[PDB]
């Protein structure tokens, strides 16, 4: 029963908007870039806060999607994680350390740790995966882009000296990069990145917000699923997809057009409130929470994403993003 690996015909239903910025003195414009896990009935979400003044991050939890908007926000600048530019989190449990990791950007590829996801006050001040700064290959190829959207995924090889931990990132210039280190060394020792995919003619076809997941029980050419956000010809965001037999393998398109996306306006049905034409920077809500980023596709995917009123006219950082949910 790999029932929910839908090949080239993915189909979704979206909720209305589920999470809004608070009406508090921070005057946040958008809630963005979610990462989420479900643990014994509680959803744990980390997201970016966005306004023209800057970016930081929030943590919140809830048990019912209809009540998510009422969840109190823990502003992570109150933890050692702290004030400053931080955005676009990914959360997973790194089992060999018995620590949760929060991977995100701060100008570099960064991470924080915490032994208990339920205690957001303990997230550490950032440490970076690239101690000397922006890698040469990224500085050489970024142009007028931005180094964004960091993603870790580890293979499940039992031997920690053979098992690899991969770190992907984008440049808003048409490149997708990948570094690696062994499980034994992680988070230390990330290699110089390599460009693994590029779209030089249309940079917007391979834009940002990459996700790489393991498909549980899949052992061949569709073992790994790559999602990347693209911008369509009328400015609407959607996700392209590819598959491979390994994380550092060759990626072959799966559902990779605007007309037939992994998720986009074309294949998402709003059965209730219809509030966005963009399906942007999202993540699958994971129940298998460890560093292998494994999805069980015997069950429907829930993908928490950011959407926005298509009629909004603001500067990009002031756009009124809200979180919503698509379900198979
Ligand atoms: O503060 C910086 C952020 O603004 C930045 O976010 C990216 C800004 O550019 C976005 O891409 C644009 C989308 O709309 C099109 O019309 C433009 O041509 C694009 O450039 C991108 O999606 C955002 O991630 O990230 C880095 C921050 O320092």
């Amino acid at each position: 029963e790999n029932l929910y690996f839908q090949g080239s015909s993915w189909k979704w239903v979206s909720t209305g908007p589920l999470v809004f910025p608070k009406n508090d003195e921070r005057n946040i414009a958008g809630i963005k870039d979610p990462t989420a896990v479900l643990i014994n009935g509680t959803y744990h979400v980390f997201a970016s806060t966005a306004k023209s003044e800057g970016y930081n991050m929030v943590y919140f939890n809830f048990t019912d999607f209809a009540e998510a908007n009422n969840a109190p926000f823990y502003y992570l600048d109150q933890a050692p994680l702290g004030y400053g530019y931080r955005a676009a989190p990914q959360v997973f449990y790194f089992e060999p350390h018995k620590l949760w990791y929060l991977v995100y950007q701060n100008g570099n590829a960064a991470y924080s740790t915490n032994p208990d996801i339920n205690d957001p006050s303990k997230w550490t001040a950032p440490e970076v995966f690239y101690p000397n700064g922006m890698p040469k290959i990224i500085a050489d190829n970024i142009g007028n882009g931005y180094w964004v959207d960091m993603w870790v995924v580890c293979d499940d090889e039992e031997d920690p000296n053979k098992a690899l931990c991969h770190l992907f990132s984008s440049d808003d210039n048409g490149h997708l990069y990948r570094s690696q280190t062994t499980l034994a060394q992680f988070p230390r020792g990330m290699s110089e990145p390599e460009i693994v995919l590029q779209d030089t003619q249309n940079i917007y076809a391979l834009w940002e917000a990459a996700c790489i997941y393991r498909i549980k029980g899949a052992e061949g050419t569709q073992k790994y699923l790559l999602l990347v956000e693209a911008i369509g010809q009328e400015g609407h965001r959607y996700f392209r997809s590819w598959t491979s037999d390994r994380i550092d393998g060759q990626w072959i398109p799966l559902a990779d057009t605007e007309a037939n996306p992994w998720a986009g306006e074309a294949n998402v049905v709003f059965e209730g409130q219809k509030w966005t034409k963009s399906i942007s920077h999202g993540e699958v809500i994971r129940t298998l929470t460890d560093q292998t980023l494994t999805l069980d596709l015997s069950e429907p995917i829930q993908f928490l994403y950011q959407g926005v009123d298509p009629n909004a006219q603001t500067e990009y950082n002031a756009l009124p993003w809200r979180l919503g949910l698509i379900t198979q």
